[PDB]
């Protein structure tokens, strides 16, 4: 009757009070979303064990002081559900590390603890784990004594305090035994200070790496071109990274609009180039065009966007996410499990609403909109669709 | 066909040499234990827990420095598996905490140790955990500057180094998820130095607590008695403790002789007092002849007693433990096998041989003999036959 | 011009907020009572050194939660002076671990805490360091649930909440490289629980001592007989302890009244036995009475007392401690500094007022009277007039 | 009459065997540089803290498996004495981290301790600490399964173990409460990998900061095209680097030869641009031949070199590097200390030798050869003579 996983902890002490307290938020949830996960029974022990262990240290003081970035809320960790077609689901962790240290003069900015995860994860004999090409992207995206113009532009006349990450990681919990890592990287603040283009000193991270392998330039060379004919890939733009070869890796660029238009839907996932070339982007735009109308926004919506450059190809897969936060988590789920008979997808979509229910029997999904927060969209020739779903990721 | 506890280690990095090095001694010995124990798979996983992160840490340095007392080698663990009439086996650890400082001028009689790993244990959340008792034998047998003589014992030519600890724990892994964690006390070293005769300064240990608690006088004063009129517990014997709370308590009297005649195992069991009141000291006899006679000791044998002191009775329960080391663990796998069948025992007589080589398949139990070293034997009214087999408990 | 002692704290990061938050609280105040200590300078390192290490870590959570039994105000740490015959000033720390634990389910009354600091301290090798003695004491005032009617005991109707505290510590810093380590323990809760008079249960400590070795007895019945014939020993009565070997060991009654006629002082100090047989009692009760006077209590007086055992005589050196909190610490320094001249001390005297607005720089004495809060007396013929002053040991 | 500083250690624990095994090691002689540097007295204890926090426990394993490279024997430490013109002398620290992890399978080539102890020398507030420019240096010197190679060079047949480390670091004590930090890259892994001549990834190396900012380059390419006229800079070839931000920053190039001319010598200082252009190269090439000839090296001598350039000017400083080991420091303490007369050294010259034996009180001088190793020789208009020993760094 009560949730599995968690059983670990029952002869386990949490050193201090910060760590045994967020168990008390978030340990219950994590237990709840491996058994939704449909993992193995020994796969979620070692998933837990991990889980207490890296990322229960790393969150440090309960009654939080930074701001994440990755959240929409602010708390530095959210789960995602990863639906895949016809197939077992998969689970997504993706958080930034804190210390009592993040946002003091010592650290302002959450460097420090960003490295003694990596240092850890290093120390964890990790299948394929190679730091090479993430290294590379806070080389760049480093700041010194930038520091001293950040620490001035706190200002509240000029409102100079959207973000303050300077990089997060993401956990992929695969079926098999191992875990996938994931990092992210914030230019906002780097560009912020040198008072240079968001994305110009982009391009040149990716360029900085072009001279030591040449494969991204004409993928990303691609991007950069639809983003300065268009409005911009503005503040909120980011980027990210696998923690695996540089010959498997798959890096990304991310970014945010409030535009939301069709139109402007279609203008981005389209853009010129991709369009022609490849009948994916034409394929999956179509199943693109009935989640918009099956999620109603009730106005009739800001949008994250997504490009993910693979060296083999020179096609990068585009990906969008989807405002739910204001949307009911019941309508959600009610029309989100429609769009899976459209795909026709067996399990999915009937034990989803009921799947739901289950993973928050606290609340009442009657009245709920925040335990749904984004939605996802890929869609590859191999792969078909991909689909991810974003939760509250804390009890309270 | 790999051993499955054993798989919460992928996700753990062991800070020290000395864990990973002890680890890979015993980690999969352990997790081949909890297999053949039966327990739960999310039993094992909990257990498995508690002895990667209070037992790896608490052996100490790899290339050992300590010789223990509970172990016939000397290596400061040992595992043990109960066999009980028609149901599931049980496993026990006995094991003694160490570090560097152990027999070190800081620590020559390792203290610091056992007052280390009983804080953790109180730390940790145990139900019905209670101190307050062995910390009473404890303040009984502490030596100030006895150390001194102590120190000064070490001579070659006077044989002064039979052993050397001072105190020692022992972990009962019962099938539900809970830990009865039981204590042990060595009077030979605090008896050394005081010039006093080891058993008269047990008796006073028994009084203090007496006008505490004045329960375990009948049946210690009938054990003294025999051992005052026999040849006398001496430099081997000790003490033994259960964490619970006292009017739950179990506290049991060990020791060790060299005469081996089945006449004075007959002494021992019967002695006077016990042999007219009860039936079961006479019951648990008759069994008790008939392994002596399966387990030819072939030189036709050093022994081990304990008298079981229960305060909601006054008839101490006799227990004995069997050497088996030197006997082929084959010949005494085959003949403990017939013991249970003799018993009437379903599912133990046919599967102990099968589940001795799978717990040891690198070696070959046809020429092995110290994979086996001691067998227990214990009989009430209530429980049937308890027994129990202490094992060889390090891979090398 | 600032103070010099806390500069080792520059390449020393604290590992927790809790820890760097208390430094900010107490080590500026700590470094200035090593100065006026007119310590070493090598010597005040090894003791800041000291207290970072094994202090600062001890107090657990800032924001406290534990009100500790030693200090005044409640927090677990007071710091005091002993002003000896013309001779340099000492300086001491008594103070109670603390935890997250400390008050929780598994830890209600700071036990835990208490064997903590014990091990590390035995780890320091210290010279002459012997527990059994204290350890002694913690056995026989321990409690097994009689934690369940200690946690039932909790009625506002019924007032049970006067100190939770089971034992504390005390540390003494001497000129030489050296500390002396004091234990405290206090029965309050275990005779509350076993509903027995809270002495009686303090004879019998002693008394089990006693059959270990026969040294206390004459000294103590002698403090039996009067408390006995006295009002009594209340609830606030309660035990000290030193970390030496037994024959040096000094061990201590307290106690507290809040009659306060000089016929009760007397009555006190002089009892019957102790006033013919010796005539320092003499001595020093007429030096008392002058401080007494001189410290107009301004209702013209809660006190607590100390009977001061040692083996080496059978006369106990008696101690009272006097209220400072209520009197104004400028008519303390200056009536306390007069008192210094009747006896002929030659420096104390003239820098003592001036070594105390040193001591608070922040504060004006002209209007302060918690900054002082006991004063201690005690006469010994080889050491003539001890004397102690307790401080307000927090900076806020 | 003893060594001083280490009185911090009296109270303190070191948790592990290694480290309180290396502290017996290296401890004292430590203390005595402390001696020897003149530093103050409170300055002495704050250097002594950070040295038994931070370097002890970096030291790893005692009986060491890693052999260093910045290390004649191996060990992972040497001490060095700055003598500077007129004025008090300071102390130089290079030491490498080490874990029982490094030349494991997870890291055989030591980058994992790098990380760790950069990241606690960011977390304790250190004046004017910038990392970017020597993480800079890193990421174009990692390496990812080229380590697969590496672990495929280990032949015993073709030599392939000249050098194993891939970074180390350096600490200055200046007089002032303040450590600078220095950094070390070596690059003869990541181009034995590439199959790259090691020089043409160190230019890379320098121009990718170059675009970030160029003020390196004209100095750099300067010293690039002696190398590539000369013999060429090789294996033992690597890079320098401070941990200031980068306006102040100064970066150097080092490098062995074994080719031992005067004639040489001259080559390398003058080679040809620096010699017209500037003065000091030759006013400081002349007093460098005297103390060639002073240290008669016995043959009638492997060197290694460094040099140093600054972005606020376009000449780099040389520093050169002289055999000692295999020298009598006798012979050198003595004929060292005629060239501080050449110079009119007033104290340096009269109190060496008297300060040599007082380091190395154990050893006779009269014998040793080992306990003076290198000696580092640069000169400058503003500065003087730079003169630098480096010493024998362990006790054993």
């Amino acid at each position: 009757s009560p949730s599995p996983a968690q059983a670990l902890a029952s002869y386990h002490h949490f050193p201090t009070n910060d760590q045994e307290r967020w168990w008390e938020e978030t340990g219950s949830l994590f237990s709840r979303f491996l058994e939704a996960g449909q993992y193995g029974l020994p796969q979620q022990y070692q998933f837990m064990f991990f889980f207490m262990h890296h990322l229960i240290p790393a969150l440090g003081p309960y009654p939080q002081k930074w701001r994440s970035t990755i959240s929409r809320s602010g708390l530095p960790i959210e789960f995602s559900l990863n639906f895949q077609k016809g197939s077992h689901r998969l689970l997504r962790i993706g958080f930034e590390p804190v210390s009592f240290l993040s946002g003091s003069s010592q650290d302002p900015f959450n460097r420090i603890p960003i490295t003694d995860l990596l240092n850890r994860l290093s120390k964890l004999q990790l299948s394929n784990f190679d730091t090479p090409f993430f290294q590379h992207l806070l080389s760049k995206f480093q700041l010194s004594l930038s520091e001293v113009r950040q620490l001035q532009k706190q200002g509240s006349g000029p409102d100079a305090h959207p973000l303050k990450s300077q990089a997060a990681f993401g956990f992929d919990f695969n079926p098999d035994g191992a875990i996938l890592v994931k990092g992210y990287v914030f230019p906002y603040l780097k560009a912020k200070a040198a008072d240079v283009p968001v994305g110009t000193l982009i391009a040149e991270a990716v360029r900085t790496i072009d001279v030591e392998r040449n494969q991204f330039t004409h993928a990303f060379g691609l991007i950069n071109d639809y983003m300065q004919e268009s409005t911009g890939y503005n503040e909120y733009t980011f980027l990210s990274c696998d923690f695996v070869e540089t010959s498997e890796q798959r890096l990304k660029i991310y970014g945010a609009h409030t535009e939301v238009t069709w139109a402007k839907i279609a203008e981005m996932w389209t853009l010129g180039g991709r369009l022609i070339e490849e009948p994916e982007i034409i394929a999956g735009l179509a199943r693109l065009k009935q989640i918009w109308s099956l999620l109603q926004i009730g106005e009739g919506s800001p949008i994250i966007w997504n490009y993910e450059i693979h060296p083999g190809s020179r096609f990068p897969v585009p990906k969008f996410y989807l405002p739910v936060h204001g949307e009911n988590d019941l309508h959600v789920a009610r029309a989100l499990a429609q769009f899976w008979d459209s795909l026709g997808w067996p399990e999915h979509a009937c034990a989803y609403p009921d799947t739901l229910q289950q993973l928050y029997p606290d609340q009442d999904i009657s009245q709920t909109t925040r335990l749904q927060s984004w939605i996802s969209y890929s869609y590859t020739a191999k792969r078909g669709v991909y689909m991810s779903v974003y939760y509250h990721s804390q009890s309270t």
